[PDB]
């Protein structure tokens, strides 16, 4: 059995059609979980659940290694607040093509009534047509000032989650270069798509958005229409992203974006269709 740092192990579930995983996480392990905050609280980023779902597709659905892993119609909510160092159980349950992800205290607080739901969606996998190299589009534009972006975002992200090396924009489109180093690089093959790398791609979208509106009350992923993953355990990509035209010119409650991640030879690694972003209120978090 192939274990996973977030999914954990297969566990029996009383529901007969169901297949289930459970694992323990804490802000110390995976270590990236201790470096993301909203309103000064440690909060598990939604890319965590996207990786759990990809990892489930890999393990539950039959196929060749070259098959594309697909997460569809995925909604995230109810931010999981971690107390530093205190373990939390994460559980992914799958029935037919659907999954749900819940968390609970280890000791529990009512057995099954003690689980809080964080994510739902569908998983799939398909043998898609071969991916050629050299497919990253050209974009000559203006370099985004990333030092000033990182300085603003240090209230949400620690040094483990500053992985954008360069970001060039032309209107609402951009190309970013994202590279992991350190522990995240070393452990990237344990993941289908390391959450720190996917988060860095989503931060390229934030960097476009925050050039024109405030980074306070931050946009958080709410879900996406589709994720397709064509290669696993990558640690370095170039990402092409497109922000949809916003409703307002100065301050929005929501945004939508599409992303396409490429390896350094320009073969497509992943696609994210219609990522939905929504500003998070502090109310009720703490």
């Amino acid at each position: 059995e192939r274990f996973h740092p977030l999914l954990g192990r297969r566990v029996l579930d009383p529901a007969p059609g169901a297949r289930c995983f459970t694992g323990t996480v804490s802000s110390d392990r995976p270590a990236y979980l201790g470096e993301h905050w909203v309103y000064d609280a440690i909060v598990v980023p939604g890319v965590t659940y996207l990786e759990m779902a990809l990892a489930a597709a890999s393990r539950l659905l039959p196929g060749n290694a070259a098959d594309t892993l697909i997460v569809e119609d995925v909604t995230v909510w109810s931010p999981l607040v971690l107390r530093a160092g205190a373990p939390a159980r994460l559980r992914l349950r799958s029935e037919d093509e659907r999954f749900e992800i819940h968390s609970a205290e280890p000791e529990r607080s009512d057995d099954e009534s003690a689980w809080t739901r964080h994510a739902t969606g569908r998983i799939a996998r398909r043998q898609l047509s071969p991916d050629a190299t050299g497919q990253l589009p050209r974009l000559d534009g203006e370099a985004v000032e990333l030092d000033a972006y990182y300085e603003r975002m240090r209230i949400y992200y620690g040094p483990r989650l500053r992985n954008i090396r360069h970001l060039e924009r032309r209107g609402r489109e951009a190309i970013g270069h994202v590279c992991l180093q350190g522990e995240e690089a070393q452990e990237s093959a344990s993941y289908e798509l390391h959450p720190a790398l996917l988060d860095a791609c989503f931060q390229c979208v934030f960097a476009l958005i925050y050039a024109h509106e405030s980074h306070r009350e931050p946009f958080v992923p709410l879900g996406c229409a589709r994720i397709e993953l064509r290669a696993r355990g990558v640690r370095e990509v170039r990402v092409h992203l497109r922000l949809h035209p916003p409703r307002s010119t100065d301050h929005n409650q929501t945004h939508t974006a599409d992303l396409r991640l490429f390896d350094m030879e320009g073969r497509l690694v992943a696609s994210v269709d219609a990522l939905q972003l929504k500003r998070a209120s502090k109310a009720a978090l703490l």
